[PDB]
């Protein structure tokens, strides 16, 4: 089927022929001196008058009754190719370079604030010709955490979209180092936009802040009057810090992982075999923000391939499936809370078919091709889930509406986004790896079917170490220069490993049993009555608990209890097609009406559930049903 699909698509659909990389770029792209810079530059010679990049179009309504504007999206994509892309990566390079006053040299750190976008790229892009370092924020962060990070890095330069301009607005009323301020993704006709840029600029005159608030459109306007910006590339055997990437772990404090030119120019053309690629056409859709290796892996790696690049049109996946279902990529990158989405899509959508008439022999093949043509776009060639765990369950559900392989890829910002895939571990990028008994969580060489322990790595891909943290960095090398990535896996063989969950998500019961949070997680996931769960124990207890965000049909027509009734049937059942353990089991739970979002600090990014922020939330609560479950 998947055959006979691609050889009518290659026929057919001349979107997808004409975005057949070329085999001399990819050449030329590959040689071995190739800096990060030129890596960006090739490119962009070389797919000159191909689209490159797509958002959606939109349109300016001004409701008559308020009198206000507001931009409006239209269910269409306008993309703009690789000259038109780097033309404007030039005007910005060209801007900061031959600034008259005060020019940005390389090594300088420049801040970007946003999610993904056109004006993110070219940006981003511009920081790479000019070789200065990106802090690429996460949007996701508090403004104190964002003011730590400006005060470690001293970046001369901070852009923001309008979405996030009270939050850098406070940051250099702070008394932060940016000497600028840009503003992007920024439409004037917007009366809320136009307001948040107002107030910007109003709110640092007020304070007497030297900083300049400009928009990205007049920074370009500056740069196409002045001469072309070098490009950087550095010296042979020197590899300078291009990029930080931040990230958080058990102690919530974001660090940034530190990538240097080469670290980073694996992002465009790696050596791993995913991130080899060379010859798939990469039409994507880019959801993930640019704030996370995920996000500029799915972005570099499909310019690279001189495909187009997609954004989609809101960074809290409101808008998820109207985008995907518009671009209709040849390609997707699941995170396994879109999964979840695909699959409440599909038992809503079962759910309302299912009627007198219905052939069940038939419906639930017809509602998966449903997702798979109209919702996934019909025209994708291969299919990857990763950044966190996934059940076999829902594997299994997943690649029954994809009619694929769903590849399971495992990495870290740490370690490298290409360390296992499908259990098999990558060389390159991986060098070597050894398990590590972690007795106080029960894990031993010596166990059950397979060897257990914290998985440590060498590879070509690991991080020096994290900015301006001498401490963390000694910590997470052991004495033989092992990455500790703080995961537990089981070994299979050598070279095929099975994530377990992270060390922080195991949890020893009163009992002496211990449970991985994070993979329970995934398991109840695949309950149609759940919307979304976060799964909470105590070592002072012997059984779990849960808050669980029900799906809208779950709650419609039941109280409390006997949704809860309901809920406990469901995790029931799905408890015992898992094979799980009775401790296992979640015995109770908060009935959670708001879901758990970005904004309300619950969500990365990414959409992982954030722990720490979810046990301030509610382990108050929790540990209050504890004991009114025990009195
Ligand atoms: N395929 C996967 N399965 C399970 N967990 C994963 C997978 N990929 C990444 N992770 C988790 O995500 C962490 C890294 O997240 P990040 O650095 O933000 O890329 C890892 O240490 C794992 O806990």
């Amino acid at each position: 089927r998947l055959q006979r699909r691609i050889a009518q698509l290659f026929a057919e659909d001349e979107q997808v022929k004409a975005a057949r990389p070329l085999e001399a770029v990819s050449a030329a792209v590959s040689a071995p001196g190739m800096r990060l810079a030129q890596i960006a530059a090739t490119v962009m010679a070389g797919y000159a008058d191909r689209p490159a990049a797509g958002q959606r179009a939109f349109e300016l309504n001004t409701d008559d009754a308020t009198g206000r504007t507001s931009l409006r999206l239209l269910p269409r994509f306008e993309t703009i190719t690789y000259r038109e892309l780097w033309q404007r990566v030039g005007e910005v390079a060209a801007a900061w370079h031959h600034d008259p006053e005060n020019p940005l040299r390389a090594g300088d750190f420049v801040a970007l604030l946003g999610f993904t976008s056109i004006d993110y790229a070219t940006l981003d892009l511009a920081d790479i010709h000019l070789g200065a370092v990106t802090v690429p924020l996460q949007a996701s962060a508090a403004v104190s955490q964002l003011i730590a990070i400006l005060t470690e890095t001293s970046p001369r330069l901070l852009a923001s979209t309008p979405e996030h301009l009270d939050a850098a607005v406070e940051c250099l009323l702070a008394g932060t180092t940016p000497e600028r301020l840009v503003v992007f993704d920024y439409h004037p006709e917007d009366d809320d936009q136009r307001a948040a840029f107002e107030s910007a600029r109003r709110r640092l005159a007020d304070a007497g802040s030297l900083v300049i608030v400009e928009t990205l459109d007049a920074v370009r306007a500056r740069g196409r009057d002045l001469p072309a910006a070098p490009l950087f590339v550095p010296d042979t055997d020197d590899d300078p810090l291009a990029l930080l990437i931040y990230t958080s772990g058990s102690t919530g404090t974001p660090k940034g992982a530190m990538y240097t030119n080469r670290l980073a120019a694996t992002m465009w053309q790696g050596n791993s075999m995913l991130q080899g690629n060379s010859q798939r056409v990469g039409i994507n859709l880019n959801y993930m923000p640019m704030s996370h290796i995920a996000g500029r892996i799915s972005l570099f790696g499909v310019l690279a391939r001189g495909g187009t690049a997609y954004f989609a049109a809101k960074s809290d996946m409101s808008t998820l499936f109207e985008d995907i279902g518009l671009v209709r990529p040849t390609e997707i990158f699941f995170v396994p809370r879109v999964c979840d989405m695909v699959f409440q899509r599909y038992q809503s959508e079962l759910d309302r078919r299912s009627v007198a008439g219905a052939d069940l022999d038939t419906l639930d093949r017809e509602v998966k091709a449903d997702l798979r043509q109209n919702y996934l776009g019909g025209r994708f060639l291969v299919a990857v889930v990763g950044s966190a765990p996934l059940a076999a369950e829902m594997k299994t559900f997943m690649e029954s509406v994809l009619d694929l392989p769903l590849h399971d890829g495992y990495g870290s910002t740490e370690a490298g986004a290409s360390v296992l895939l499908d259990n098999q571990i990558q060389r390159p990028p991986v060098l070597d790896y050894k398990l590590v008994d972690v007795p106080e969580l029960g894990y031993f060489r010596t166990d059950r079917p397979h060897p257990r322990g914290e998985l440590l790595l060498k590879a070509e891909t690991t991080i020096p170490g994290y900015y301006k943290r001498p401490e963390v960095t000694a910590e997470i090398f052991d004495e033989d220069g092992f990455y500790k990535t703080g995961d537990i896996v089981a070994e299979l063989e050598h070279d095929r490993l099975v994530y377990v969950d992270r060390r922080n998500n195991v949890l020893k019961l009163s009992q002496g049993e211990f449970v991985t949070v994070a993979h329970l997680e995934a398991v109840f996931a695949s309950s149609p009555l759940i919307r979304q769960i976060f799964i909470y124990g105590s070592s002072e207890r012997s059984y779990l608990l849960a808050v669980i965000v029900p799906t809208d049909d779950a709650l419609r027509g039941r109280d409390t209890a006997t949704l809860k009734s309901a809920l406990a049937e469901s995790i029931q059942r799905i408890a015992k097609d898992a094979n799980l353990q009775p401790y296992e089991i979640p015995r109770d739970f908060l009935i959670e009406t708001e879901p758990f979002t970005i904004a309300n600090g619950l969500l990365s990014g990414i959409a992982k559930l954030l722990r720490p922020n979810l046990k301030e939330r509610y382990g108050a609560q929790l540990e209050q049903m504890y004991t009114d479950l025990a009195t």
